[PDB]
């Protein structure tokens, strides 16, 4: 039958979908959500054998264990056990596009388990097996007899085993197919793996059972009153003595309870549902649920007899909240939401796509600690525990159907085909049937990148029809089709339009007011975080706050999809596309998260935390105005700390309790501050600290901050006349300056400072030379490749222009003696193909104080692509342990990504001045720096810098970070100017014009001293 | 795998649905819709063997013919060949409700056919087999190898046989299952049959082929300009030299043509459809399509190479028309429609559910000749030829998905279940993919009586998405759910609300204005035509014409679903539910059409024709105002004939040409009419006649008529004084009156006229007595049964009150002699259980002229259910050939169904005074009669009457018409008053209050004499 090559067959003998069940036989156990003896886990050690195709599986395997089989842990993806390679491809399908057929060579995983079944489970009732996740299709056998078939790797498939089990030892045999017609609907941009990767369990239900139940909550105009409506359905023989009691609890307090026999209201000419009943409970002043305050109630559903004998109980956490779109705004409990979200794939560097609670909690904590309040399940239903955690910790969730056909041409070839409507419908309907009672789910998504077909319109309407409590969204076909309640584009820019034919990405501000448009706009994906990215992130948030209908978006994405591989010495290193022999592959494109795979934060995470702050600030005189962006909570766990420092030197500080109502303001008057003595700039820094620990954070957690320049006193003091005068020694080949124990050497043919001595010790390993290029960031590269060059990408424009090959040609090199100093004047021209790209003119002034004043004036040809940077660089001979600087920090920051960094005196070990991006590139820069200290050296001015043991050259020629080797000494890059990093998307130039170095003429000055 | 017990498996290896293909290899042939050598019919003689279950089918049958098999004609329903019994059940499923399972005893029909295939068909291209209709599921094998599986009994299932055929002889084996999970979606109220009941054919297509094409027509504001857009899709190898040419023709004139290589516009981030192309053709002043004027163009789709080599051609008839709902009105080409429709099941008395062209054409002609302009495909996609005929003849069609789950509890149990969405979606989507190019289809329906489920909303939106050119309707769940663009109730009444819980049937006038309602209202079903029905039909039409948003409805229904059986002598008779041993069954409920199964009209058909007329008339003095209800055509084939007659006697007539624009008016002044001599009522009768023949009618066809009472001159002259005086003879037992050769005998014990003599010949077989009951009509009975009595049904109320068992108690009987006559006075009381139901007081005045004047005054207890009638009856000893009368006719007519009848002098053979309803009941009544002549008798007055060889008692005690036996003499029923027949529905009392005999006291008078 080859059911895995037929979209008309997505399952065989599979039981109906339903909300989480545990079949408690004790009401209190159900109320407290404790372990149920009726729900057994079958996770653990299983038997496994890999075959190249289903035709290769021996028939004997159905009856008994295969000798060649190994014992492995389940859940798991068999690629993580080394049976075959995981494949990383983005858009292009991993198999020949020939629906509904798949390769004859179809990796087949044969799982088997011998386990015990208690007679009490077969004595009566129903015993079913639940596979929460099998990738991508499978056939099931029990004790040698075929049971069923199932597809959709992201939703549970359940089968009744009652008639297949025997008391005692039993054996399950599961044949998992890597490829199936289901694979055509699972083209998500991620590692393509397979196997039983989610829990497997046995559930015992009585014959007369609760087969389904829906919980709804409607409110009055001010939410001061509510009605909890619970529809319950049963299976088994109907009896007049049967009853259903639904009770609501808040902690150990029973808020409400209602009982009724089965039999619903009349629905049509044939009557009503005799096997269903709806209970309605009134609730006064309900504690409302939100990401701000995740208030939860517990609903317990008991199926029992009139005399009071319990048959079974099921239950769920209830969050009282209303989600609705009105007058173009997405409202939660009547207030307009501002979505601080992120897309999160289920990925672990060691276990692949197998999720555990520890990792889920870790992700949620990091998200909330970084001011995120929402997550999108990109791009499939998540492990069931995820929703429980979001309900309790408090996060808004977009639950998304497991439907993505990105590799099709056109993208809607399958979704507009009625023959694929059945398969698609099951992926949407079974997701709704499973997750509809979770309060954290506030929006349903029809899937991802599948164009827009008639099947989308049909399923959109199906959802609106079965569950009007949640809006439905879908981005395919242009982000504003008839299949979405929310304009949800991916990578639409703030002010710039991208008028692509058929599916343009309008500026989000412009999109809102297009003729006839009235819907809210929330980006399903934005701020692509590939490596050194998130440039311009602040521009998005400024717009979200100014425009009511711009209600946020979900960053792409949370975690790098890197996997762990081991080298000869057994040491671990992060691998990406192609590192497993997988081909075709999309290499490093699987890594664009805010955090590394092990959950260590990328510098970009702090920029996100800062822009997503819930408190806004304004300064006027001695007054600080604090505004709360919270919609429901008062600031009952916040105190404001303030500090005033002169060039990093503290002068005053204090703390005031914050008491701001949601949406309110608080004025804080700062004490009269005494005017400082010494020259310098005064800086005011404020931060919001949470004194008390919470379920998601520790005491002392900093949730927001902001800085302001206060008074500044320019230095007018004249330095005392030097004690000594620098001496100039002119030779045919060099201009040497000597002062005390220091020496400076300028080569007259190259025109650069080739060496500096402190005593008899050389300070440089490479001369100080101008630098106009940077090791390309992911954003600079785009999709450009050797095999397929994208001449539009920044890196390609720089290469073609000769930026990376330009050679300095000396135009001038003179030496002059001044009253109290020596002056060296130079002029260089960088050319390529007889084309002058840049011209650098400098003066080096060394005085009796021993300080070297460097003035740099650069000219950049108007017709050459704007340079990545304009600075100087050199390899210092020494290696020091610490780096001290007065500027923006402490973390890496760039021109278009420096709002989170603060101006102050920072000191960190050298290693922290380098960011370990898996794919090496320019990194570790710090901007707005007025003073830098390293070893005996000090540089002063107004510059940007990065310092590390890796040259730009090595970073550019190395593909993986674990292949980098510390070079001799220390490479120093001091830029007068540096180009933005961009990030709106990672396949086209995204650096905004205001951050491009297009001025034509640039000037900067530095002072190098000891 | 028992695929027939799994709604998840509706097919296996079935090819995609698509518009009708023929794969012409010559363009001229495609243009003229001539037979294609590439489309072969496999209809004819097949081998067939019946089995009680699929498990009983021998494996040898796959490889070779079963010697036990018979040779039968295909298409056919095997029940019609007598292999097993056809079952008639309405709502209750014919199988135990246990979805998705069916009985293990599952009638299985094994069809096989040995046929030839030329090597030319196999050397190149693709050869597919096409099964237009298989009931209800089947597996297919070719030369012993399994090919595929398919469900949905009303749409074609196609399979690629290229890899299974060989040059020369080949054998197909088809195992058809009577029951399958598909049966759960096929609970339509009709005979449950099975088999390969629609055509089977073989189609050869080149490897590089046209796999689909959609035709659409858009217009400018005044419809003076249009654009034809044709999206063409191909399968096979794409080549730059491939081309598609779409040409449009109007007869032999080419209107437009366009050519283009494949490659559609950019659709999304991945590009566009390289395998598709859309051609756009401009058409100036297009001839618009409508039921009034079915103008059609022909679109020819040619797949060819750049060098000009034709690969293959497809085509379809194109009707330029726009269908849209705006401001609450359904518009066709910008004009508001008035749906004169009827529901039509595919039924044939001999062939069961197998349709043939002749029967289809016959139905269409009868429909248009009786002023119907629309048909609803109740309740499944029809035989493909149906749409072609509707396109060409001109009828608006509601195409309906094969989905009905009426028997479920609640009705939406399956339609609200997501697990059944797949199965339901295929029934809707494959219907749209097949019929979307037919101009006759103006509305899509999601099915029938399946409640309202989420699956309906999903499919409703799918259709709106894929085809915005047509509105979508569905009646389930209340007729006004979110799954319908049209309020389409079934049996909602005109003024009376029926507030049922959850699914109320509001008065249609009230429904339109409910708070927030804005949609048009068109009844998907109304005017249940069970037997003697359609009472109150005029009330719907008056409402349809006065309310803009009440745009008509579809009568239920076209034809009686009776089947032919043969008695011991080989004589054929009409059978219904239960006559085949089928049980449970819903007996005669399968017969509620406007025409008998053989297409003979029921009397009600003429009432429908009259009320659905396209011309309205008004009279003022000598001026007749003719208003046209046509929306597009001028009256270019109509002339008005007028006639003025005095009590049936023609005094003047003439004819005037009709020249009225659509929606226009024409004034016609009648010539100065000369005053008649004698007394009486002058009547004006006008009729619209079509001088020229049309595609649907013969020359002289009458399309409309109307009558008016003109001047009346009351007779004020007295009759000349008679010569003789009647003689009275009193005996203890009788009062005998004698005059010349006439004699009247009144029995003093009974109080009734027991006998009359003309010469020495007795005139009566049964005394002349009062009658207050009638043989119950279908509407009087409702759903009442002896095993399940419905106390609310009229028949039950009459029975319980004792109307049928009441005995006459003589209260008075006296004789008086007058100067010129004898006067007999009587009074009777009809009682039951000591209850006096009725009291009849009469006087008989026999004068010298031989005339007997009967004056009758009746009292009806206000607390007894209103009587079916109030009159007299008797069995005349004579049997005459003709029946002549001055009154309403010529056809059967009742109080609430007599608008179509005309007042005049009619003369028909006695036989035509009896209506052969399959289920016997009161029938043949003619109302407003002032004079009745039969044999030597003449009756005068103002009454209603029926006359036949069947007593009311026999009609009421006989179940089938073929069991009736002519009684001695002739039964005469003369009523002063008669209750309406009703018909708004047939399961609850539907006779309007104004047509119920509730006056309490009634009076009428008759004069009996010798003609
Ligand atoms: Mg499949
Ligand atoms: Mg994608
Ligand atoms: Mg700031
Ligand atoms: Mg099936
Ligand atoms: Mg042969
Ligand atoms: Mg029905
Ligand atoms: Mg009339
Ligand atoms: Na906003
Ligand atoms: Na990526
Ligand atoms: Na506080
Ligand atoms: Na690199
Ligand atoms: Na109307
Ligand atoms: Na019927
Ligand atoms: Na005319
Ligand atoms: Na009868």
């Amino acid at each position: 039958r080859r059911d895995w090559e037929n979209p008309g067959v997505t399952q065989l003998n599979r039981l109906a979908a339903h909300p989480p069940f545990a079949s408690w036989r004790n009401s209190e156990e159900a109320r407290t959500d404790r372990p149920s003896q009726q729900l057994r886990s079958l996770n653990g050690e299983w038997r496994f054998a890999w075959f190249p195709a289903p035709e290769a599986v021996p028939e004997s395997w159905l009856e008994c264990d295969l000798p060649e089989a190994d014992t492995v842990v389940v859940p798991s993806n068999w690629q993580m056990h080394g049976y075959d390679a995981p494949i990383y491809t983005n858009v292009t399908y991993p198999i020949t596009v020939n629906p509904p057929f798949v390769p004859t060579e179809n990796p087949t995983g044969c799982y088997s388990l011998t386990f015990n079944v208690d007679e009490s489970w077969l004595q009566e009732g129903q015993t079913r097996i639940i596979f929460d996740g099998v990738n991508s299709a499978f056939h099931l056998w029990c004790n040698g007899r075929w049971v069923g078939y199932g597809q959709d790797s992201r939703l549970p498939s359940e089968f009744d085993l009652s008639a297949f089990l025997r008391a005692g030892e039993n054996r399950l045999a599961v044949m998992v197919l890597r490829w199936s017609d289901g694979s055509y609907l699972e083209d998500q941009d991620m590692w393509r793996m397979s196997g039983i990767f989610r829990d497997v369990s046995l559930l015992h239900k009585p014959t007369t059972q609760i087969s389904d139940f829906h919980v709804a909550t409607r409110f009055n105009d001010d939410f001061s009153r509510a009605v909890l409506e619970a529809e319950v359905q049963m299976c088994g023989e109907l009896r007049d003595y049967l009853r259903v009691t639904v009770s609501l609890w808040q902690g150990e307090t029973q808020v409400a309870s209602g009982t009724a026999p089965f039999g619903g209201e009349i629905i049509d000419e044939r009557g009503g549902y005799a096997d269903r009943v709806t209970l309605r409970l009134n609730v006064e002043n309900p504690k409302l649920w939100s990401a701000e305050i995740p208030n939860l109630y517990r609903a317990v559903v008991e199926l029992h007899t009139a005399d009071g004998t319990l048959i079974e109980a099921e239950a769920c956490d209830v969050g009282f909240r209303e989600v609705r779109i009105e007058n173009g705004l997405l409202l939660l409990n009547g207030k307009p939401l501002l979505i601080r979200g992120v897309n999160r794939h289920e990925h672990h560097p060691l276990h692949g796509q197998v999720m555990d609670e520890q990792t889920m909690v870790q992700d949620i904590l990091l998200m909330k600690q970084n001011n995120f309040n929402a997550v999108r399940c990109s791009h499939y239903p998540n492990h069931p525990l995820w929703y429980t955690l979001c309900d309790r910790y408090g996060l808004y969730v977009v639950d998304e159907a497991n439907i993505e056909t990105h590799g099709m041409v056109p993208m809607n070839r399958l979704t507009d085909d009625p023959r694929w409507l059945p398969a698609m419908s099951e992926r949407v309907t079974r997701m709704v049937q499973r997750d509809r009672n979770h309060p954290s789910v506030i929006i349903w998504s029809l899937g991802n990148e599948s164009g827009h077909g008639a099947n989308h319109d049909a399923l959109y309407r199906w959802i609106k029809s079965v569950d009007p409590s949640r809006p439905v969204q879908y981005e395919g076909g242009g982000a504003d089709t008839t299949a979405t309640d929310i304009i949800c584009p991916m990578y639409a820019r703030v002010d710039e339009d991208q008028p692509f034919p058929a599916v343009p990405k309008w500026s989000i501000k412009k999109w809102l007011s297009l003729p006839g448009e009235t819907r809210p706009l929330i980006l399903c994906e934005y701020a692509h975080a590939a490596g050194n990215s998130l440039g311009g992130f602040a521009k998005y948030w400024q717009a979200f706050r100014q425009y009511p209908r711009l209600q946020g978006g979900f960053v792409w994405d949370w975690v790098d999809q890197s996997l762990i591989k081991y080298d000869e010495n057994g040491n671990p290193w992060s691998a990406y596309g192609g590192d497993f022999g997988d081909t075709p592959n999309d290499r490093q494109f699987c890594m664009n998260g805010l955090v590394f795979a092990d959950r260590t934060p990328h510098p970009a995470l702090t920029e996100a935390k800062h822009q997503q702050q819930f408190f806004q600030f304004r300064l006027s005189g001695q007054t600080i105005e604090v505004t709360s962006e919270y919609l429901f909570r008062h600031s009952d766990n916040e105190l404001l700390h303030w500090m005033v420092a002169l060039d990093g030197k503290p002068l005053a500080s204090g703390e005031v309790p914050l008491d701001v109502a949601p949406q309110g303001k608080q004025l804080i008057e700062l004490p009269e501050l005494p005017q400082p003595e010494s020259a310098g700039q005064l800086w005011l820094t404020v931060r919001v600290v949470q004194p008390n620990a919470t379920a998601w954070s520790e005491a002392g957690h900093i949730s927001a901050w902001q800085q302001w320049r206060l008074a500044e006193n320019l230095s007018v003091t004249l330095p005392a006349a030097s004690h000594a005068i620098p001496h100039l020694t002119t030779s045919e080949m060099d201009f040497c300056i000597e002062l005390g124990n220091k020496r400076w050497q300028f080569n007259r043919q190259s025109g650069f400072l080739s060496q500096m001595w402190i005593g008899d010790k050389k300070q440089l390993l490479t001369p100080l030379r101008d630098q106009f290029t940077r090791a390309p960031l992911d954003n600079d590269i785009g999709v450009s490749e050797a095999t397929r060059i994208d001449p539009n990408a920044w890196v390609e424009r720089w290469k073609a222009a000769g930026h990376y090959q330009a050679e300095a040609a000396l135009l001038q090199c003179t030496a002059d003696t001044l009253a109290d100093a020596v002056l060296i004047t130079t002029a260089h021209a960088w050319q390529h193909q007889g084309k002058t790209l840049f011209i650098s003119r400098k003066t080096y002034r060394i005085d009796g104080s021993g300080q070297m004043a460097i003035t740099v004036d650069v000219e950049v040809a108007s017709d050459t692509p704007h340079p990545a940077r304009i600075g100087l660089n050199c390899q210092l001979a020494q290696v020091a342990e610490r780096v001290n600087w007065l500027g923006l920090g402490p973390q890496e920051n760039y021109p278009d990504r420096l709002t989170a960094a603060c101006f102050d005196r920072w000191d960190l070990p050298l290693s922290d001045m380098y960011t370990p991006y898996v794919f090496p590139s320019e990194n570790g820069l710090r901007c707005g720096t007025r003073e830098l200290n390293y070893g005996p050296h000090q540089w002063r001015g107004d510059f940007q810098f990065n310092i590390s043991r890796y040259s730009q050259q090595q970073l550019m020629e190395t593909s993986h970070r674990h292949l980098l080797h510390a070079e001799e000494g220390t490479w120093l890059n001091i830029d007068g100017f540096h180009m933005g990093i961009g990030g709106d998307d990672s396949w086209s130039p995204s650096v905004s014009a205001e951050f491009q170095l297009s001025a034509g003429r640039y000037h900067y000055q530095l002072v190098w001293c000891q």
